């Protein structure tokens, strides 16, 4: 595996943008703008500051725009010319957003500074229907202020690991430091891993674009079950190892001879499918006796509810 | 890959415009003013311009107008004699604007200064039924004013990369410096590349031209899956590798001898999609399965949500 | 067994985060503004935040937008620029969250302070259905605080055991006395022995990583079956010893001759198994039938109700 | 059988925790709140601790979270960084929690200080229908302050038999007797035995590991018998005698030559088994008729009403 693809750099983050709109068009299926007054409020303030002033007591029963919010994100090291991508949401009452428009929404970070301007067309989908108050805009946002970055400074960098591991990280180290001379990495935990690297940014650069395509082993990572429950999805890891017991389950019998069957102790994953197949279960069975298994051990993985 | 199909030039951006305005004719089908008194309002501002001055108590029920939202698209470098596209957006309660025709729109910027003036012919489209409040005018805008631009100042110019990558930066850098001469490029960061260039208009648009349509090989981007939920979509990279693992879902079993199918490692695509055909499955499971599988490993690559 | 699958360590330890948010979008399906006022009132709040002062008396009747509580998982030695992920579930009178949009939550830990930000669309599954009330955002959360942590200090490093047992134990710090020198671990009590590692972040990592994939050979845990009696499993150790004895359940006869069946004495699993499988009985009746016994001896093995 | 399928260590002691929460998602099925104001009073709590002030005169018609009761289980020598499973259970008017959320409850114990904290996803079962207003968290809380423990203090260890008998613990007393030296055990009464252990933590952790999985033969407990009369279960020990007697029940004849079957006397469970299935009766029957004999007699053992 390369180095991008379990680590990412520290100086390298991503930030989240946020902001308020309005989408015009939309075929009807816009705002009940009774049920919404901030709707009008808006569409009102956008007119007033483009020179129509609305009098106070009117109707504003219009259906063809729906206030929406819009997110955004702020990539690394984003320039003043950068287009991004933006996702539009519907707030109010809105049916649909099949052919709107956004309008120049100013986004807004966690520091309530203006850091993009986001205008252009929404994008929608055509049983299993598609979501139709829900839409993206490619490169509909351009940016207009620069984070201050301190990529480039010292003479440390921390490449951090994804899903934390001591092995890994000793394993990055080390190949780092068979790639380069001595002392070049350094672990410092299961996740951060500290890199010497030179003052200036074409070499900081250099070093890591050298860095991020080297290839490293993967040590086995853990033995661990993932049993979702709420999708009915259960995911078993490659180091799941299973016990030898017996399981007696609600409508399950030896297939043949009643119920209680057993379980064979086995070390490879190939062998645990094969026994808990034998064991003639459902997944949403399965969910259950693999936590009634674990509960008297005779499972050898951690499962997580996710 | 050409240069310019993956970075865009520091000077050169683009600039958002917004304008007001109606459409007149639409057989019918305009707004219903009693619920919408801007547009009646602007049509006698309009006429009042012209030189007829409507009386304060009047009707105003007519059906042949639509207030509407004009979005423009200022070009880089954009001169006075130009004419752009523009898109034209109901506000109200329009039900269509198959036929209709704007009228002389000031586009405003972010900068609140009239930047075109658009009017024009609107084209709409003629079971997935088209867009019929929403259409576009080609150069159905003229250019009143110029931005002051910094293009051809100073000696550096900052090549900016989409798809931010420190071995991306480093290969234009690269490139750049095999086909000039010594210190031409240097990488600033993942993002930008500062190409020293030669003072004057003339050199430095001579300079971009000859870079821009230059070859550089694109080096292996990421391992990335993309999963929208919102369309049914589901994309995976040319980098993304599969670890062994064993999937249960509900309703899924093997073909053949029950639930729990086994997924095998594998280091290529073209392995990956049949590994994962064989457990066979719809997108929508396909989502699940996925996230399912990304929560325990087994899936070297980042699966984000879009 | 891998040391990592039966133990953690001292230092590395997960914490809880907390918050409370909007998911905008929905295609309806979201609250009932009339019945929840906190929805509207958290939305009036993010966007006095934005710019937009809805006045005080308004319907406020949407149902686009539903207040959710995320949470998430602050991974062991964290940075800033990790993405974590989390659970959106619904609080009010959502009845969907099937194609929304989180909008910047801040997430709190036990000490009330903002640790990470989560943003993000939330996938939910497409007899047996799924959960739509509650979703997954995959990387959701950007991290903002680090957690202060003692890891590279002094010289001794706690492995804690999971399923605390004596034997395990002094197997384990036997294992890394024969793989180090003298004196290397030592054991404290049933569930954490103290390894001496010298001073230094990268030699600690480095003797972790070390020991954390040594195999270790199990010793027999401890005779113990499991009843849920809830979802109608049950589960029985390798160890599970069953004693000569005679049982009678109503409507349950010998095969052949009539109730109060014979149970023999039975030292290996397999032969418990069929022992109680010529006992004729569902899982439900087994999991009386092994409470009466436990009752009076005749089940070397202690049950648990799960 | 080993020394650890039949006693405990005398420091080696777990604890019970109990905790409130909320459960959030649920798809409907949650608290009427009419009914439950505790819910709404205790989510309006949660809001207020992470910022969020809701006014006092409100209809909190929520059904999407229901009030719960966590009980979890302290391990012996727990750490820190531990996780331990938890059981959530409903409070109020909930109907299911099939996809709920635990929000971050402190558990605390009979000293009412917080020693966990809970926060997970609910794991439910899928006529003998599932409890759907209970479930388990693996792993669903985390630990968070340590019971000082009196292990390794001392020089004498209470080894404590389950199923207290004299013999049993003379038995082990003399096991550990001819394992170890002499005086190394000391029987103090039908429940307790005394060992005397080294000094040291290092020690008695080493000293118990090897007496844990020491094998000893387990004398004859008890005739005793078994009735439930709640479940409709019986069950006879393996020294349960029978005395020759004659037995009359209702609607009960000899096969054949009435009523008033005999029964034998027989010194062997099998020879009982016999002697009561000759006397064809259910076990409704068996029940009436086993006390019946125990009041004159004629049954050699003790029964009890479990």
């Amino acid at each position: 595996e390369r180095i991008r693809d379990l680590t990412s750099v520290q100086g390298v983050r991503e930030n989240s943008l946020i902001g308020y709109g309005l989408v015009v068009g939309l075929d009807g299926t816009g705002d009940q703008t009774t049920q919404t007054p901030f709707t009008t409020q808006t569409l009102n303030n956008m007119l007033s500051q483009l020179g129509i002033t609305v009098p106070t007591g009117t109707n504003m029963q219009l259906k063809n725009v729906a206030a929406v919010m819009v997110t955004a994100s702020y990539p690394p090291f984003a320039r003043q010319g950068q287009t991004i991508d933006v996702v539009v949401s519907s707030m109010g009452n809105a049916k649909s957003l099949r052919g709107g428009t956004l309008l120049m929404t100013p986004l807004k970070g966690v520091d309530s500074q203006v850091y993009a301007l986001a205008q252009g067309n929404i994008l929608v989908g055509g049983v299993q229907v598609n979501q139709l108050n829900g839409g993206r805009i490619t490169n509909g946002a351009i940016i207009e202020r620069e984070l201050p970055t301190q990529f480039g400074a010292g003479n440390t960098i921390n490449l951090q690991l994804n899903d934390e591991d001591f092995t890994m990280a000793q394993q990055i180290t080390d190949a780092i430091n068979r790639a380069r001379g001595y002392g070049s990495a350094t672990a410092l935990d299961a996740r951060t891993v500290q890199v010497r690297v030179p003052s200036g940014n074409s070499s900081q650069v250099r070093f890591l674009a050298d860095i991020q395509n080297m290839e490293v082993n993967v040590t086995p990572q853990d033995a661990k079950v993932v049993i979702n429950s709420r999708t009915g999805s259960v995911v078993m890891n490659r180091e799941v190892t299973l016990d030898s017991c017996a399981v007696a389950q609600g409508n399950l019998s030896v297939t043949v001879g009643g119920s209680l069957q057993s379980v064979r102790s086995s070390a490879n994953l190939n062998s645990v499918v094969r026994a808990l197949n034998a064991l003639g279960a459902t997944p949403m069975d399965l969910m259950s006796i693999l936590q009634s298994m674990q509960s008297a051990g005779c499972l050898r993985a951690k499962l997580e509810i996710i």
